[PDB]
DNA sequence: CGGAATCCTTCCC
DNA sequence: GGGAAGGATTC
């Protein structure tokens, strides 16, 4: 099994510096403008020159904009960054058929039957990269291992423009002087507990006892950690599919009266639809942020596709049941969409 | 005090 | 033995 793991580099922020040619070299930093006040919101990602001096995703702007008042700040155009990922995609599947696509900007390509060592997987990884760079002019990051987490290890501790194989060796190096924080899908409230818990490096998962990791973490989380740890772990290259979408809005001000709240509820129903586009769901789900930042939501499944005038019908009866078990103001409302046909 | 969507735990009448 | 409402990760 050789899995060859491609992650496009700073790639909202990139897309933009390719449209916009004058941007190269200065700091830009892609938003998500919330729209209470003018400047709320988060940055969603900055490329390198923001990155360096404290810019970087998750932040607030009005954060951003203290460390870098001069930096370039954009609204994200994710249908602009979303045409560049399929087309990088489609240019991907020319070299596996087992392809599983994690992201706008992630790819795992099992390519055991295309290569037959890690020398000459690697040459396939440069003329990845150089296709890319030809046809998309974006630059990207090769990660290439045995499974698909240590091919995604590799590509964090090569980015960016960059290329990385982990051997066997490596990979039991790796083992035992990585970072917990940095193994993928264990971010900072898992890895805050092992902290506490003496745990630093991966070897840990196996310095104490299972049902003191278990207790705190969850069971396949421990057992994650484990399986790595043991070098064990090995989840097949997985074609994925979209599960779910929804949008949810911010109000101008908080509110429990549900005749204020309809017209935020119902073009969160029109971008969603919007979203769908010719995917019919079965499943809705109203969600409601709390005065207190809580997330509350209820949902129906029905045996049929929903209508968007059963959308609208069915997301006020939900709302007005999120009103009858709930005594807070509601600062957010939205609406998600699941269970597609066909 | 942002948005979006995944893959887990989670008791119900 | 489900369901549906929840966490956490990532985006
Ligand atoms: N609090 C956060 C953290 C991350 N992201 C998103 C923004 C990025 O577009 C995306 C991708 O993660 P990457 O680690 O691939 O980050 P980038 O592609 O932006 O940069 P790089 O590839 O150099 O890491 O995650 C987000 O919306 N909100
Ligand atoms: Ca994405
Ligand atoms: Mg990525
Ligand atoms: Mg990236």
């Amino acid at each position: 099994m050789i899995v060859l793991f491609v992650d496009f580099d700073y790639f909202y922020a990139q897309v933009e510096e390719v449209l916009n040619p004058s941007l190269k070299g200065k700091p830009v930093v892609v938003c998500v403008f919330s729209g209470r006040f003018e400047d709320s919101g988060a940055v969603a990602t900055a490329n390198y020159e923001a990155r360096k001096f404290g810019v970087k995703a998750g932040i607030p702007i009005v954060e951003a904009k203290k460390i870098l008042p001069n930096a370039v700040y954009l609204p994200m155009r994710k249908e602009v960054y979303q045409q560049v990922s399929s087309r990088i995609m489609n240019l991907l599947r020319e070299y596996s058929e087992k392809i599983e696509i994690a992201s706008i900007d992630e790819a795992y390509l099992d390519i055991s039957d295309k290569v037959r060592d890690y020398r000459e997987a690697y040459n396939l990884g440069l003329e990845i990269k150089n296709k890319i760079l030809e046809k998309e002019k974006i630059t990207v990051t090769v990660g290439i291992s045995k499974n698909k987490v240590f091919a995604k290890i590799a590509a964090d501790m090569a980015k960016p423009n960059g290329i990385k194989v982990i051997d066997d060796e490596e990979v039991k190096r790796l083992i035992r002087e990585l970072d917990i924080a940095d193994v993928p899908g264990i971010g900072n409230i898992t890895a805050e507990k092992l902290k506490k818990l003496g745990i630093n490096k991966l070897v840990d998962t196996l310095s104490i006892e299972f049902d003191k990791l278990k207790g705190m973490i969850g069971e396949a989380k421990a057992k994650y950690l484990i399986s790595l740890a043991r070098d064990e772990y090995n989840e097949p290259i997985r074609t994925r599919v979209r599960k779910s979408i929804g949008r949810i809005v911010t109000m101008k001000r908080n509110s429990r009266n549900l005749e204020e709240i309809k017209p935020y509820l119902f073009r969160a129903i029109e971008e969603s639809y919007y979203k769908l586009d010719k995917r019919i769901p079965k499943a809705i789900h109203v969600v409601a942020v709390t005065e207190d930042l809580d997330i509350v939501s209820r949902g129906r499944t029905f045996p049929h596709g929903i209508s968007k005038e059963t959308a609208y019908s069915e997301s006020v009866k939900l709302l007005q049941k999120i009103l009858e078990e709930d005594e807070r103001k509601i600062r957010r409302i939205g609406v998600r969409f699941s269970k597609f046909i066909e």
